[PDB]
């Protein structure tokens, strides 16, 4: 996604386009007619300013791909006139050398989930100094919208953000997790942003919603106090019983005294919230009576919660993903008895010549502790090959806390070679699909190399993979792809423009939140091969019986990671640590019962294109 996203949903959100076009029209009409939009975009806001009756009208953007989209879209309004365009960063806008006059009105949409993240302040602290005219003591003076932001907060349990930033357990099928290992998460990057109004198993409220801090973008003396300010120690009272998962935070912005829009989670806003893990507590559990404890502080960009507490050693730092992947029980038990199955058949006296072991290769990109289960099945060599030395650490005192005797786990780091001179691999697992829901790229080649290092009756893990896919009547899915005509941006012709960067394929999709119709069953998509490259799908067609009539908008994926012709991985299970992902047509098709479509399926190395025929 060149264009981000975020652009798509917000221009199809009429709601936010009306309370923005109407606050600039209020200022317009009470004589702000020379106005500066930071952060243009598309330059909706700009063309709301100049459509208003604005005489004057400058479009900041950083970005080179927005701004060359401003340009076209301005032009194609027949607005090129009073409205210049700059591709640059607000910081660097001087007067009179790239604005004629000092504005008296500042429009800015440089606000993330967590406010503050997108350097609003910086920005607006130059914008008084530099841009702006002096405030009230009007086309005399000069003023900002948003006006002024109410942040808000909120203790939450929500199991989906715990198993992103919490080991769970303490035995991952048949190992011991030791105590002395603390896995924390890179959030112990200070917020995630999801939204929670449709976040997987959902969240449950702990404390009452309450207030983090306020800003008035309007006071230039109070924005500069906000890097020296000291943190404001606070304590929420918990009114529910559960665990302490994380602080969801949103916020409210005043764009005038009479309009104004909220970030709070809701399934009719398009707005996501910043996510504050909770880690590195002894308990986690909380009851009414007890007090959640936190410093904000907004001393350097970010919003930031620290010293989150409760009142009535080796550290190891995993990916969110690899922290999910250790919570994924499922996948572990499944490795666990694929492999002792395949040791069974190879020499089952090995299974719990002497000296010789079962040598078995991890070739899993970041942290698994796939060696260790296999170290503890029999007399097995298992190999690492993992790069952070943090996570060898952690891998070692794994390995002494199973009762492995020092140097048993090896690892392989410090090409797929033989694991000796003349002895072969028992088993080889590779990483086939990425957590984006996409395949891993290079898999075959790599797939047939690894072939040809396996001992006779040996196995590469998984053996295949199946991808299963879905008809689905997303209008969700179709909304974040592409603007929906003209109505929706008020009558401004944009759709043509922003819809040029149309994403064919949308990734690190949560599936099972998604919101749209099935019209038909999971039906099997294409077949990876990687014991047989021959079974592997060239460019093959799959007859799909349509079960529902509708709007067919998408085509959502996973895989079926198979260890053995029984065993089977999920990669959209409650657990997985990966994430699926979605073919969204550039026009939907309407779809009707009892039809059978025709799904064009081209593979070429880890690439997948699924057409409608
Ligand atoms: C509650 C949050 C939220 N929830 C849900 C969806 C969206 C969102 C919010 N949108 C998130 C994506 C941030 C937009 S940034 C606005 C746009 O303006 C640009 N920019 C950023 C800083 C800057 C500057 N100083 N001078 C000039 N342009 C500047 C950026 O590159 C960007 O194109």
């Amino acid at each position: 996604w060149l264009v981000e996203r975020w652009h798509f949903i917000m221009l199809n959100d009429t709601k936010r386009n009306t309370i923005y076009n109407a606050a600039i029209q209020k200022a317009v009409c009470l004589g702000s007619k020379s106005v500066l939009d930071i952060g243009a975009g598309t330059g909706i806001l700009s063309m709301f300013a100049k459509k208003a009756g604005a005489h004057s009208v400058y479009a900041c953007e950083l970005s080179k791909t927005m701004y060359e989209l401003a340009c076209d879209v301005v032009a194609a309004n027949k607005m090129e006139a009073g409205i210049k365009l700059l591709h640059t960063k607000s910081l660097d806008i001087e007067i009179p050398k790239h604005i004629p006059e000092r504005v008296s009105l500042v429009v800015t949409e440089t606000v993330d989930a967590g406010l503050f993240g997108e350097g609003i302040v910086e920005s607006l602290i130059h914008a008084w100094e530099h841009l702006l005219l002096q405030p009230k003591t009007c086309e005399k003076y000069g003023k900002v919208i948003p006006a002024s932001a109410v942040i808000f907060g909120m203790a939450v349990e929500c199991a989906e953000i715990r198993r992103h930033h919490r080991v769970g357990i303490k035995d991952i099928a048949g190992i011991h997790l030791p105590t002395n290992v603390k896995f924390q998460s890179p959030a112990y990057e200070p917020y995630t942003t999801e939204k929670m109004s449709r976040v997987p198993g959902g969240y449950l409220a702990l404390t009452e919603c309450f207030e983090i801090m306020t800003v008035d973008f309007n006071n230039l003396q109070e924005l500069k106090s906000l890097a020296t300010k000291k943190p404001d120690k606070i304590g929420i009272p918990v009114i529910k019983e559960g665990i302490l998962d994380a602080i969801m935070v949103w916020f409210v912005l005043q764009l005038d005294d009479e309009h104004s829009l909220s970030t709070s989670p809701s399934e009719e806003t398009c707005w996501e919230q910043a996510v504050y893990p909770v880690q590195d507590l002894a308990d986690y559990w909380i009851k009414p009576g007890d007090h959640v404890m936190m410093e904000v502080s907004c001393q350097d960009c970010y919003l930031r919660i620290q010293s989150i507490s409760v009142l009535g050693e080796q550290t190891c730092i995993l990916e969110s993903t690899e922290i999910a992947l250790l919570n994924n029980i499922p996948y572990h038990e499944g490795f666990k008895m694929a492999m002792s199955k395949v040791l069974s058949s190879l020499t089952p006296e090995k299974l719990y010549n002497i000296l010789e072991p079962f040598y078995v290769l991890d070739v899993s990109e970041g942290f698994s502790v796939l060696p260790v289960i296999a170290g503890t099945l029999g007399q097995v060599k298992p190999y690492s090959s993992v790069e952070k030395d943090q996570h060898r650490i952690a891998l070692d005192l794994i390995s002494e806390a199973n009762h492995f005797p020092k140097e048993t786990l090896e690892f392989w780091l410090r090409m797929l070679q033989r694991p000796k001179s003349d002895k072969l691999w028992s088993i080889i697992i590779l990483d086939v699909i990425e957590p984006s829901g996409l395949i891993q790229q290079e898999i075959m080649e790599k797939a047939a190399i690894s072939r040809c290092l396996l001992q006779s009756g040996g196995k590469i893990f998984p053996q295949y993979v199946l991808m299963f896919g879905l008809l689905v009547e997303s209008q969700t899915l179709l909304e974040e792809n592409a603007v929906q005509g003209t109505e929706r941006t008020l009558g401004l012709n944009i759709a043509p423009f922003i819809n040029q960067f149309q994403v064919p394929i949308r990734v690190f999709l949560d599936l099972s939140s998604l919101p749209c119709i099935p019209l038909s069953k999971p039906v099997e998509l294409l077949r990876l091969d990687l014991m047989t490259p021959y079974l592997n799908t060239s460019n093959r067609e799959v007859k799909v019986y349509v079960c529902k009539s509708g709007r067919l908008t998408a085509i959502p994926f996973w895989y079926h990671m198979y260890l053995d012709e029984e065993i089977r991985l999920d990669t959209s299970s409650e657990a997985s640590h990966w994430k699926q992902a979605a073919v969204v047509l550039d026009n939907p098709i309407q779809v009707e019962m009892g039809e059978e479509l025709v799904l064009s399926i081209q593979h070429h190395k880890s690439n997948v294109s699924i057409t409608v025929k």
